[PDB]
């Protein structure tokens, strides 16, 4: 399947893309302004992310840091980003679906619009200012929204333990982007795809 991720804000993302322990193609890679970069997912894929990485510093070989999304300080990840970010998120081909959604369970960083090129499933966004309107508590030095399970590290907002519920922290993100996940929890926003769509993932959208 082909994700076709497309930088349309003003500054520089560095793309990353994976599925926990291993790169989706290869794994990251700087979108100045304007830059788009497709790539292939394979059929049959779980739980692969796309996500945007802000201000990053690289050495030619590919290691160095990000500002947020930073994942291992790699170019090209192989595992997830560090929190905030605004998460694209899919599995493939799972008895004849794709599953997508957007979210904010690892806090936000960059708006998004997610949606697949056929007519037979909608898209997602979450695109509303965040991060100017972030609390206090969530707000990222980095730049960005952090989810309340990153800076307080409780049940109440990790939901590792007992049934977690909505807090005034996953109601912060979830007013803002209601077709994102808000909390671990969260009733699903996942949309149906039928199975083998393609995807397009737009970093800053407008229309
Ligand atoms: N249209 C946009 O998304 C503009 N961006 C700002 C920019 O690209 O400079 C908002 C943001 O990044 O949160």
């Amino acid at each position: 399947a082909t994700f076709e991720i497309v930088n349309r804000c003003s500054y520089t993302v560095w793309a990353a893309a994976s599925k926990g322990d291993a790169a989706l193609d290869a794994g990251g890679r700087q979108l100045n302004s304007g830059e788009s970069w497709t790539i292939n997912v394979e059929p049959g894929t779980n739980g692969g992310k796309i996500w945007a990485r802000t201000d990053c510093y690289f050495d030619d070989s590919g290691s160095g840091i990000c500002k947020t999304g930073d994942c291992g300080g790699l170019l090209r990840c192989k595992r997830f980003g560090r929190p905030p970010t605004t998460l694209a998120e899919f599995s493939l081909n799972q008895y004849g679906k794709d599953y997508i959604d957007i979210s904010n369970i690892k806090g936000f960083n960059v708006p998004m619009d997610f949606s697949p090129t056929t007519r037979g499933c909608r898209g997602v966004r979450c695109a509303a200012d965040i991060v100017g309107q972030c609390p206090a508590k969530l707000k990222a030095p980095g730049g960005g929204c952090n989810d309340a399970c990153t800076v307080f590290q409780t049940s109440e907002y990790c939901c590792t333990t007992g049934k977690c519920g909505p807090t005034e922290y996953s109601r912060f993100f979830k007013r803002l982007c209601p077709d994102a996940f808000s909390y671990v929890l969260d009733k699903p926003t996942t949309v149906t795809c039928p199975g083998s769509s393609n995807y397009r993932v737009t970093f800053c959208p407008t229309a």
